């Protein structure tokens, strides 16, 4: 109902929280405009209005494909607020894909998972080479689900090299105790079915759970749960909160860019 609302609230505990959305949108727009025809915007992966992805190409032959899946608790944002985060990987020669997806309550989280699979699959036809995945928050959840062979085709999964869920939701059960479940509309079995900690079969890939040191206790817990279940690597980013933890993606030399492209 609402017992865990405060526990899962990020913005309320982040100084300047209100300023992130507008600045991301502005930063992303400027980046797209800067890239000219190396920005392939609004490529379709499906028929729906939000079944689109942006594909950012490096200057030379891409060394591979990096898919970034954005967050917003599966109920807000689209791909357009995050383009500028393609810079670090682009500088190392990776093509970078960013999908949008339909949002709850129009769809269920399980349907969103299926859409990300469709998106990764489409991007993987555009770019040859190894595939690396990163995703933030709900997006961290979504990239974690891509290692499920029942979700993503073998031909794509076989190519996944690294998966880096940044501040992921790994166990959806506690969300049943949040008002956001009025939108997700999950019962216990649905939360379990969509929880990465429950996945026993995974494509072979180096998984590194990346979480901010100054994040909500709930997010620190969600991270270590994933680390425990999968024996994944684990990085705690010094003094980072839920909104600036992703900032190093813009920096070619960041440790976050390094673990994603390793
Ligand atoms: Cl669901």
């Amino acid at each position: 109902g609402m017992e865990l609302d405060d526990a899962y609230a990020n913005g309320a505990y982040i100084e300047g929280a209100a300023d992130y959305p507008p600045r991301w949108a502005a930063s992303a727009e400027d980046f797209r405009n800067s890239l000219q025809d190396r920005a392939r915007l609004n490529l379709s992966y499906g028929e729906g209005d939000r079944h689109k992805f942006d594909l950012f190409l490096p200057e030379g032959t891409p060394v591979g494909l990096f898919v970034f899946v954005h967050g917003g608790y599966w109920m807000a944002f689209d791909k357009s607020s995050w383009s500028h985060l393609a810079v670090g990987a682009l500088s190392k020669g990776w093509a970078v894909a960013m999908p949008s997806y339909e949002l709850c309550p129009e769809v269920r989280i399980s349907e969103i998972t299926q859409q990300i699979s469709q998106a990764v699959t489409a991007a993987a036809k555009e770019i040859d080479g190894p595939i690396v995945l990163a995703g933030h928050s709900a997006g961290g959840h979504l990239v974690a689900r891509m290692l499920d062979p029942e979700v993503l085709p073998e031909a794509v999964g076989a190519r996944i090299r690294n998966v880096v869920p940044i501040s992921p939701l790994s166990d959806l059960r506690p969300l049943l105790r949040t008002s956001m479940n009025e939108k997700f509309k999950m019962d216990a079995d649905a939360a379990i079915a969509e929880s990465p900690v429950e996945m026993q079969n995974r494509y072979d890939a180096k998984v590194t759970v990346w979480v901010g040191g100054a994040e909500r206790p709930a997010f620190l817990d969600q991270a270590i749960w994933l680390v425990e279940a999968w024996d994944a690597d684990h990085v705690i980013a010094f003094e980072k909160h839920h909104f600036n933890v992703i900032e190093p993606l813009a920096d070619p030399e960041s440790d976050l860019v390094a673990v994603i492209t390793a």
